[PDB]
């Protein structure tokens, strides 16, 4: 059954056919246990580590590979058995690297933590119901409670079901909701009907919902729903909900898979119509089966230069130490991927408790009386420091410090905070900070007592626990506190009876009595004005709620509470407390101390952070579950408004934003920048109209309500003050709760953004020219100028290093005073492509070059032979044409040799133009970035050490160039400087 809050409490008991005395029956739980089977929240199971693996291999590009692997692993096959230990180097460092990126995918992605295992730790074990089989209460687990079961809850325990009340066996009920609402502070709960059924779960006073806990009282209640249909399942079914979200980055370059998957295989066939014909006349040059052989030596090496191997393993590289300098500024990055994003967000959404306030109450101002004269009272407004429930704090009146000891009417005041109290304060040992007992309103009276020491009580020297309550205990050693008259609804307050200890005979019984200021001094005929007391006057009376209508309705907007009490209270005897009713009667000719305000206080770097993002272009909208009014006094606090700002149609409540039109909401979600009373279904449905509009989106949240809008979102961010559950559901955790991290781990993202879409294009534009080089070479004819093993060398060892040294890359300094970047726009640009293609056709024809360089210059290899050099595959000998040259020249190690010093060093002064995109080198000199020349030192070295090394050069086919080689590979292969800088030229001085 639902919305049952809007029907009376005999309606849903007569839905039922239950009796609230007796419950429910045996015979009718195993009848409504089958239709709604047991109370729990399903638990999702996450993906193994052999299922993630697969998906890895299932991209287009990666099967590309392995169809290269195989491949090359049958082509290893054939070879002669000589040569079999270098033949089988090419399958297994493909098959290698197939491997490892696999994983590398893998380990990236992965989240090894579960949102609704920590959803599920607010299911209570046990639950307290009346059955029929027993004439008194049952203690049965949650899982077999049904629908229409009568169940009781007390003080402590956790709400088992969603529960529609019945009876409130105690004066008042309180609950705790922060699991749906987000806020720590006590509802009162009625039995009363609710109308409205659009009414959001605030709005209803009648209803237990799942997951909660009771801060006070008891009562009884059935149960409307069940399982998945509370309102905590209604939380996990947004949990389950995955749509396998992907960074633009990674949104791109698997979009990129597939655009260049397609130019491989045109590029095969490409090669395929210059084959000349095996079936017709190729001199007969092998079998049937040797004509195929050379098309899959084309496809494997065109597999192996188009394909970009590596990649993954700079960009996770880069990652990983982008985590690592976010870790040092106590943000801990739980998906790699995600320190990416956070440099695109264009808006920032963030929830108000906990998150942009420190979820702890302090009282922010407090007055008393000074003087009267006629009907006029002027008052002495004080104000009091510090953000959290440490007491610690210095009080100040009219922007002068000063010490409350002197003060009588702020003695009596703090007596009666102190005094009449239900909470109390204590000190984590484990968490180090202080911590709440009780209510968080009464909790920020017991720390202003601590914090304005009335009595001078020496605080030094005493112990961190001491110096909690040391101030309250003073208090309790001189008043005893008799009893106390509970808070009812009707009167909005409570008092305690107190009578002295030390002045036995001297003094006489008083009653402190705290509330609502409306219903409190309409209650007070007097005023107390230091220790004397003088009779409320129309005048004073309109003056004192003056202050305090400006105190909650004004910018400040703090809840107050009016602090009374009574000289002559009425005798023990003649009060009888078991009606609640009279307690209001009992107080009565009250005389006014003061009122204190409280509010909970923004975090110290918010509203800095605020103005950052608004430099940034990144805007920031509060979605909370508190009040409106609330709500848009944080929000001018922190500067997400102006104090003079109109609010009107820039925030909305849950009610109100469902109850618009789509249309109407779209425009919302927009130009609205608070949202308050805010259902969690609704801080998903929020977001996900933000990424309806191409927005790029974060949010952070402390709570579990905040779950689904921080799974929902790409990128998540969660306090480490918050729920485990918050923690599980973002990518993101701030340690030391400070919110300045998140303008720095933007300004950390966009800084890596730059540098990887620069090696990116590093990397990129080296596998085009590889590409162009085995591609010329089969048109042409020529014998082998790169072997595949060679290329994947280039491809991770050579180009890997200077490579990763991109990401190191120098950040701008005005960085942050750009706005986000397009999330579609394309990683190259028009002349962008072409500045690459046209470098990528220069390197191609270098390293084909120095191959016919070798051969045609004649100086250590033969003479000039053109007709020879295409047709080398027509060469055996005894025949002519070929007469002076040996035929074995063209499997020497010396013309493949040429080409690799020419690859790897073009691939040094690319990687030297990659430092910045339209500046020139002399203006950006190239040690500006150190760990890049170090990059070039070690790849230039490393391409040493694989030709004298004594194993290397057999399988990768090299020998050293001696002096002369060196010369020409340095001076054909140093253009591509030049080349380059022509090209950023007129992009620079004229393009653009
Ligand atoms: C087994 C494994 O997980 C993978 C791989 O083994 N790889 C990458 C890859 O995902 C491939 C890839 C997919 N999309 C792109 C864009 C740009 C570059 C690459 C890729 C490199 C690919 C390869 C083969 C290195
Ligand atoms: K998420
Ligand atoms: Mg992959
Ligand atoms: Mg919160």
């Amino acid at each position: 059954m639902e919305n049952a809050h809007t029907k009376t409490v005999e309606e849903v008991l007569g839905h039922f056919g239950v009796n609230e005395s007796t419950g429910l029956s045996l015979e009718q739980v195993k009848k409504l246990k089958e239709r709604w089977g047991s109370n729990e929240l399903p638990a999702e199971e996450g993906k193994t580590l052999l299922e993630l693996v697969i998906e890895q291999f299932e991209d287009l590009l990666v099967r590309i590979l392995l169809l290269a692997a195989c491949i090359s692993f049958v082509l290893a096959w054939f070879e002669e058995g000589e040569e079999t230990i270098t033949a089988f180097v090419e399958p297994f460092v493909i098959l290698l690297i197939l491997v490892a990126n696999a994983i590398v995918g893998v380990w990236q992605e992965r989240n090894a933590e579960n949102a609704i295992e920590a959803l599920k730790e607010y299911e209570p074990e046990m639950g307290k119901v009346y059955r029929q089989d027993r004439k008194s209460v049952q203690r049965i687990k949650a899982k077999d409670i049904v629908p229409g079961d009568i169940v009781e809850i007390a003080v402590g325990d956790k709400v088992p079901a969603d529960i529609r009340l019945t009876s409130i066996k105690s004066t008042t009920l309180r609950v705790d909701q922060s699991i749906l609402t987000g806020e720590s502070v006590s509802v009162i709960k009625h039995t009363d009907p609710v109308p409205d059924p659009r009414a959001v779960n605030q709005d209803k006073k009648n209803m237990l919902f799942s997951g909660t806990n009771i801060a006070a009282g008891k009562a009884m209640g059935v149960v409307v729903a069940t399982g998945v249909n509370t309102e905590i399942g209604k939380i996990r079914d947004e949990m389950v909900a995955t749509e396998q979200e992907r960074t633009p980055l990674q949104q791109k370059l698997d979009e990129f898979g597939e655009q260049l998957s397609k130019v491989i295989s045109l590029i095969c066939i490409a090669v395929w119509i210059i084959n000349i014909g095996h079936f017709n006349d190729p001199v007969h040059g092998g079998s049937w089966i040797r004509g195929a052989i050379y098309y899959f030596k084309i496809a494997v090496a065109l597999a192996v230069a188009a394909i970009p191997e590596g990649l993954p393993a700079v960009i996770t590289t880069c990652l990983a130490l982008g985590t690592r300098r976010m870790a040092k500024k106590n943000a801990i990055v739980r998906s790699l991927p995600s320190v990416e994003t956070l440099g695109c967000t264009s808006v920032i959404c963030s929830d108000k408790t906990g998150t942009l306030t420190t979820n702890q109450m302090s009282v922010c101002r407090m007055f008393i009386l000074d003087k009267v004269e006629g009907d006029t009272c002027s008052l002495n407004e004080f104000t009091i420091t510090g953000s959290t429930y440490a007491p610690i704090g210095e009080v100040h009146k009219d922007d002068k410090p000063v010490k409350c000891h002197q003060y009588d009417g702020l003695v009596e005041l703090a007596t009666i905070c102190a005094l009449c109290n239900d909470s109390a304060l204590d000190y984590n040992e484990a968490k180090g900070v202080y911590e709440k007992v009780g209510e968080a309103t009464e909790t920020a009276l017991t720390c202003l007592v601590e914090k304005m020491n009335v009595f001078d009580t020496e605080l030094k020297g005493l112990s961190k626990i001491e110096r909690a309550n040391a101030c309250n205990s003073v208090i309790k050693q001189l008043m005893k506190k008799e009893f106390t008259l509970e808070f009812s609804r009707d009167r909005k307050s409570m008092s305690v009876y107190c009578t002295p200890n030390k002045p036995s005979r001297t003094s006489m019984s008083k009653m402190f009595v705290k509330g609502a200021p409306e219903g409190v001094i309409d209650r007070c005929t007097h005023i107390r004005v230091g220790s004397t007391k003088v009779p409320m006057t129309p005048g004073v009376k309109q003056k004192i709620m003056s202050v305090i209508r400006e105190w909650g309705s004004g910018s400040d907007t703090l809840r107050c509470l009016a602090l009374a009490t009574h000289d002559n209270p009425m005798r023990r005897e003649e009060m009888n407390l078991e009606d609640s009713a009279n307690f209001i009667k009992y107080e009565t000719n009250l005389t006014f101390v003061g009122c204190v305000g409280m509010l909970d206080p923004p975090r110290i770097e918010v509203a800095s952070s605020v103005k950052l993002c608004r430099q940034a272009g990144i805007r920031v909208i509060m979605i909370t579950g508190d009040n409106k009014g609330t709500a848009v006094a944080i929000c001018r606090r922190i500067g997400i408004f102006g104090q003079d700002e109109d609010v009107t149609s820039k925030a909305f409540t849950g009610r109100e934003f469902d109850e618009l039109n789509p249309s109407a909401q779209r425009e919302a979600c927009l130009n609205a920048r608070c949202f308050a009373r805010v259902e969690p279904s609704h801080k998903s449905k929020i977001v996900e109209f933000l990424q309806s509009f191409d927005e790029i989106t974060a949010m952070t949240g402390d709570g579990v309500n905040d779950a689904p809008a921080l799974k929902k979102s790409e990128i998540g961010i969660a306090m480490g003050s918050g729920t485990a559950v918050a923690k599980t559901a973002s990518e993101m955790v701030l340690a030391d709760d400070n919110f300045s991290t998140i303008v720095a781990a933007v300004e950390e993202g966009r800084a890596i953004y730059n540098n990887m879409k620069q090696f990116i294009r590093y990397l990129i534009s080296s596998n085009v020219g590889e590409v162009v080089c085995i591609f010329l070479t089969a048109a042409l004819g020529f014998p082998e100028a790169l072997i595949p093993v060679q290329l994947l060398w280039v491809n991770l060892v050579t180009d890997g290093l200077p490579a990763t040294a991109l990401g190191f890359n120098p950040p701008d300094l005005d960085i942050m005073n750009k706005p986000p970047r397009n999330p579609k726009e394309p990683l190259i640009s028009g002349w962008l492509f072409f500045r690459y293609l046209a470098i990528g056709c220069y390197v191609g024809a270098a390293t084909v070059g120095a191959a016919a360089w070798w051969f045609i210059a004649a100086d250590g290899g033969p003479r000039v032979t053109f007709y020879q050099l295409s047709h080398f595959l027509q060469c055996k000998e005894d025949n002519p044409d070929f007469e002076g040259v040996d035929c074995a020249v063209f499997e020497s190690p010396y013309p493949m040799t040429m080409a690799l010093s020419v690859l790897v060093t073009i691939e040094m002064c690319n990687a030297l133009n990659s430092l910045s995109e339209n500046q020139s080198l002399l203006r950006m000199p190239p040690w500006e970035n150190i760990w890049l020349v170090g990059s070039i030192c070690l790849s230039m070295s490393l391409h040493f050490l694989i030709l004298y090394v004594e194993p290397l050069p057999l399988i990768f086919q090299i020998t050293p160039l001696n002096l002369t080689q060196w010369l020409m590979v340095l001076k054909i292969s140093l253009p591509v400087i030049l080349m380059d800088e022509t090209l950023k030229f007129v992009a620079r001085n004229y393009l653009e």
